[PDB]
């Protein structure tokens, strides 16, 4: 299995996931200056910009590596934000719509 086609696939998949986050609330790290209690609750922050950096640093070499960080984006947001917020429901929506993107992309990776 070759590295370059796999990274091309992950780049495309990341772009498709970012397209689902229409408010761009997951595009960059949660601003810790605005939420000093965030790290009291969240052990490993994650966001799409950090994922892009990890991808280009060759830190994702299987689909699980990539999907685990996506799941952190979702789970951190569900954990930190109250159920009655836009942010919480945006993580639900991203889990649902992004899971579909991920299933098709993992299938492409399995074809490699
Ligand atoms: C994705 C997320 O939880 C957040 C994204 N931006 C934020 C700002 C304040 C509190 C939380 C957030």
């Amino acid at each position: 299995m070759q590295l370059t086609p796999f990274l091309i696939l992950l780049r495309k998949t990341l772009e498709q996931l970012q397209e689902k986050d229409t408010g761009n609330i997951f595009s960059e790290p949660v601003p810790l200056s605005e939420v000093p209690d965030y790290l009291d609750h969240i052990k490993k922050p994650m966001d799409f910009f950090t994922m892009k950096q990890n991808l280009e640093a060759y830190r994702y070499l299987n689909f699980d590596d990539f999907e685990e960080d996506f799941n952190l984006i979702v789970s951190n947001c569900l954990k930190y934000n109250a159920k009655d917020t836009i942010f919480y429901r945006a993580a639900v929506r991203l889990r649902e719509q992004g899971g579909a993107v991920l299933r098709q992309a993992r299938r492409q990776a399995e074809k490699m």
